[PDB]
């Protein structure tokens, strides 16, 4: 059982470029059960394959984008709306009006149980789960987290809460001055 | 598969010792039951042994629990709190009557989630759990899953869906604001 | 293992001299007063009088509540003894309590030196605090409320006021750590056994 | 029974053989070099990251005096953030590697053997007066800021400059312990049972 607040200041970049929040393990892009990043996408074009993925993508700033999968077009995707697609699919990004920033979650789907959820912290809010992995987001400055009523940290604006290897039902309570969007992912493995 | 469970179809046992009666949503020896109390008089909880609980004031002036001793904060609407089915509990009603929403379920059979949200227009989320039990605690909750629209939950409704496969898109929406409480349950393997 | 005593839930019984009354929150194991290894209890003394012998233990007594007191210890008068203030000496020695104004409530650890080593610190928590221990058991008293108690990291309750924490059979190193709201003093009782 | 009070004038240094930092021991009970001794506190000023030796058989306690921090990774676990006078406790047949936060620090280390002592440590912060009664054969009390004045049994036994340190051994049965300061300081009080 591990829980560590990572920092935005600490994410290193690679490569369009993109910052690595985390991942469970491995090397390279072909490595890992799952990952956690910040894209900067500033033209439209093609994405790369992950081959054998399942990707969940937000754009986090911006003004959005359409993305063509295998041929066919998705709506408008603006801040903070989650959209699914497959790593093995063809895929190409139309910048709506300009450059972009984004959230990845890109994870093997046979091997991990995913759920996420961008939720607005106005004050207070909570939930209970059983998931293993944890990985809170927080876009805007300012949220505290507190898990079975114990303060873990606070986290400024693209700082991350990551936990693992939990067992057991968990408290999870986040709270906030001013609302900030946080986005939620938990992981549980096979 | 999918279903919509209708608070008109609700049982409603009344407790042996006469302090409340429970109405049970659905369950799946049970391996997980959802329900909807009644609580009209401060008295202990019956055991639900080797289960995990997981309790709500959905209405009234709220509760205090004590559990094998240790004193809850107090409990008030939508104020998700957890205890085993093990443990010694007593119930002190703050300031009368109160209905609840309950969740009790087998830890080493099912994983589980539990989470009260407000829908404010629209509200969304992508998950991989294989059963989605999705109470609506006030009336024009529409649901729609993977982009197609499943129908609505007036008050006290409650969708439940069973054995999922893959990544599922949930996506709730309600023209005035509405309290619900999503339930993921997910058998472990 | 571990469990978390609470004071609404302390038996009390009457002194037959009518000065005081005694709460026991635990005791190693044992019959009555002259059975046990280890017993730790509160105490109220309505009146200055004799304090009856625990011949052949150990005893570290505390002020909780009240004016305070002072205490004849084989003629020795002590210094005035005021909340928190413990003080050491034996179930052998004759002892009168003088209360200094009014009744008080105390808090008493009592042990067999030949058969179990003990350390004993009021500490106050001030939002946090923490100390690594290997003593195989743990009572922390907790005077005031809002204390919460992590051992290994893992939060493992609240005390109220006058609750206590009861650690026994620990094995190895252990680390503890005490949080508060609103500062709260605790008392750290640790006793290892011969052996 | 004997009580010396230990000055940080006096203690030695040892500049580690690969350059990254260097150890100033407080203490021991026995032995020479990184090995036969029952236990061993010291300082030591961390300049630059990396492994740290082991210390086979025995446990350790670390806390950070001056600095930043550190984070130690421990078996491939990294710790959290490590700060001012939060101890650690780890293995000194774990592989351990030092990640320094932000510059060169100053840290307090206690190593004992597990099979033959009993341990405590606790930092404390003595304002006025404090107080405690314990049985420990052993005492080590490590000042780190100056002031404190420490009397046993009643009787005063010396007083405390920055970085000096109480070594207390072979104390019998039960033991009154008071430590007393005007402007606040940080202690930290080193218990072993033998």
């Amino acid at each position: 059982s591990e829980l560590r607040i990572l920092r935005a200041v600490d994410y290193p970049r690679m490569p369009g470029s993109t910052e690595e929040i985390a991942r469970d393990g491995g090397d390279g892009l072909d490595g890992f059960g799952w990952r956690l990043s910040i894209a900067d996408v500033g033209e439209s074009g093609g994405f790369s394959g992950f081959a054998g993925y399942q990707r969940i993508i937000s754009v986090l700033e911006g003004g959005g984008m359409r993305l063509r999968v295998d041929g066919a077009e998705s709506a408008p995707l603006r801040a903070r709306q989650a959209f699914a697609f497959s790593g093995d699919s063809e895929v190409h990004c139309t910048l709506l009006d300009g450059a972009i920033r984004d959230f990845n979650l890109i994870y093997a789907p046979r091997r991990h149980r995913a759920r996420l959820q961008w939720l607005r912290v106005e004050g207070e809010l909570d939930w209970h789960g059983t998931a293993s992995t944890l990985l809170l987001f927080a876009q805007q400055d300012g949220v505290a987290i507190s898990l079975q009523g114990q303060p873990r940290g606070q986290l400024a604006a693209h700082d991350c809460l990551c936990a693992e290897g939990l067992q057991g039902l968990q408290h999870w309570r986040l709270t906030a001055h001013e609302p900030a969007w946080v986005c939620a992912v938990e992981l549980d493995s096979l």
